[PDB]
């Protein structure tokens, strides 16, 4: 009856909702519009860090990157204060995940190199994890701003969940690099009102949020039950019916997550 509960939420919040929870050895996949495209928004920043970690030695995290006031387009709670000093790759990774720093993300994209300011390379990285669906075509802040129907800068709940699974629970990264990504997501500052709000306090939650125009609000997480059983949870939403200025609804994500938690209990 989960489809019905998700549908009621869509009516309640005047929203479109997408949900995917991969199957486990003891549970069935949970899916709702899981194969419909939704804008990444900032959720791309998690696998972006993985991509950076993957293609370089650990010693790369200590490389100092320099930039200018011109460089920091979009929200950048961190980068604005380190213009003079620069920031290391590691510091950029930290900022990109835990504070969703757009300038940091753009710099990491640049570090991947290649056409589209790194977007092609990032997309290439996703392909290496078997994700043929997602694509990143623009940087911050434009990537949050594509019109409904545009395939650019989109993923699906299904696709992004399977990526996150490999990164955190699987062997996409070696243990040392895996721990770094896990730890940054664990100490995320931006997700308190979303999936975290839907899971009881005794469940551990690590996540990366995404927010955008057309009422776009996303969150991707790995959770662990009170007895340590992990699940991957991807929840995505937008409100295209309200046009560009439509307000994102955090509560929709928290409520959907609650529905999920009830099934996983």
């Amino acid at each position: 009856d989960l489809a019905d509960r998700f549908a009621e939420l869509e009516r309640r919040y005047d929203a479109r909702l997408g949900v995917y929870v991969p199957a486990t050895g003891t549970t069935a996949a949970i899916e709702y519009r899981a194969d419909e495209r939704f804008a990444f928004c900032s959720t791309f920043k998690a696998p972006l860090v993985a991509a950076v970690l993957h293609q370089n030695p650990l010693t790369h995290l200590d490389k100092l990157i320099t930039y200018t006031s011109d460089d920091i387009r979009s929200i950048s709670p961190v980068a604005q204060q380190h213009v003079q000093t620069g920031m290391t790759i590691g510091q950029l990774c930290d900022a990109a995940i835990r504070y969703s720093d757009g300038t940091a993300a753009n710099l990491l994209l640049a570090d991947l190199g290649g056409p589209g300011g790194g977007t092609a390379a990032f997309t290439g990285y996703l392909r290496s994890l078997g994700d043929t669906v997602s694509r990143l075509d623009a940087e911050a802040p434009e990537l949050n701003r594509d019109p409904p129907g545009d395939e650019r800068d989109t993923t699906t709940p299904h696709a992004i969940a399977l990526v996150l699974q490999q990164l955190v629970l699987g062997n996409a990264l070696p243990p040392d690099k895996r721990a770094l990504l896990t730890d940054w997501m664990a100490r995320n500052t931006t997700g308190a009102k979303r999936i975290r709000a839907g899971f009881p306090a005794d469940w551990k939650v690590i996540d990366k949020t995404g927010t955008g125009d057309y009422g776009r609000a996303n969150d991707i997480a790995v959770v662990w039950s009170p007895t340590g059983v992990p699940y991957v949870v991807a929840v995505m939403s937008d409100r295209a019916g309200g046009g560009y200025d439509a307000e994102p609804r955090e509560a929709l994500l928290a409520e959907a997550a609650t529905c999920v938690a009830g099934v996983l209990a």
